[PDB]
């Protein structure tokens, strides 16, 4: 049900390494560092470190021909651990609230994307967050650009639990 | 040594999954729906590779998830591994700040089902973990999620992936 | 090329395991726990728990006969994965920084170890890296004392990107 293509250069060159599993660790056996991306059957949740840590690429399916394809930011041009991301759901409802522990203002979003948050009264500032139905993935800055972070059916009472080191969020759509 | 047994549904129904040694993904089950822990305990995670919400699972059976889990920040369990808690002695000392400053607290082969009766409030910033295995909770009397603390310094709450600094009781691992 | 030999007991005594690559668990049926470490070809980046997560130690060649030789910081005895650690790097750049985003007051080191950044114009506090070219690895007290973060080369806006939950360094030195 799930493929992913991982080549060792860009532009779909050098060691090729097909996966239809997670890996939660690209240098385990497979390549040195990769240059080049194909997602045969998808989505997938890339990450820069291993064992799913650090900073997260969503990647849908299709061509990605250098590190730059996939990362929507520029911090970060390494990759080693990715998994298949189950996004099997009819409804997404998500919950955006101004400060952590679910409170003060809060947005709520029905089966829609919200390319900037300052439309609906926030600012770039989104301290917890509740995904009551479906995935969703956050971004820093406004029309899905910068840093990405996932957010699948749970509570997150403050940004680190999103894995961010800070409460800064300004676009938010659903991974469907 | 270890044993525990995982159902994809409530009640022991449906798939089983038997395990005697760590797991750092269940990907073999779609969802772990009850379990029981026949040699433990064990460490259970709500994330893969040890991450995420933990859940400290002693000997004896769990019908349904929040038999295990206290929070409902998930019902997702995707790694666990047993728990080594061989410690003939149990020493703990709780900060009020970071880097081990402010207020300090010591606890010697003893549990608190509440840290206020200790001069203590909610806080609970930086912890040394000298002896044994532990376990904090975010509420009185061992409710709400749980921290798990072994041998070793927390300079901060992130050290025990807590994203506040709140604490209002905390146990030894012991059987 | 790399080769790391692990003692269940203290002084090189006990059962062995010889590792010529990554082991993102020691526990899974190689060791109880680590009591002495000899590593033969290096360095290695070792881990205080499973899957490359927690306290980070550098080891260079050489011999460990306990716990506390590989760990400066009397934090913890656990030593639980490990990988080896890609050095190749002819020259050696650094540019600490103040605040997190690259902002406030800068330090540029070239080629050089700083056994206390307080020599230089800074306290004990940085809060974003740019490690322009080869691996570094930061301390928490002078003179490399206390708990060890690596560095490799690329951006770390925040101190959480290198695995802190602080700020809070006082020297740094090239892995060389």
């Amino acid at each position: 049900s799930y493929k992913v293509i991982l080549y060792e250069l860009e532009n779909f060159q050098g060691k090729r390494c097909e996966l239809s599993a997670e890996c939660p660790s690209l240098t385990d056996s497979l390549l040195e560092k990769v240059g080049s991306i194909q997602v045969e059957s998808g989505p997938w949740l890339a990450f820069e470190s291993r064992a799913f840590r650090g900073e997260q690429f969503v990647l849908e399916k299709g061509d990605y021909p250098r590190w730059d394809a996939w990362s929507n930011s520029r911090d970060s041009d390494s990759l080693l651990s990715l998994r298949p991301l189950n996004i099997d759901s009819p409804h997404h409802k998500l919950h955006l609230f101004e400060n952590p522990a679910f409170s003060g203002r809060k947005m709520e979003i029905v089966d829609d994307d919200v390319p900037s948050l300052w439309a609906h009264g926030f600012q770039d500032r989104v301290a917890s967050v509740r995904a009551i139905n479906g995935t969703w993935v956050g971004y820093e800055f406004p029309g899905y650009r910068g840093r990405q972070y996932v957010f699948e059916r749970g509570e997150y009472r403050h940004w680190n639990e999103w894995d961010a080191s800070q409460p800064q969020l300004q676009s938010v759509r659903r991974i469907r």
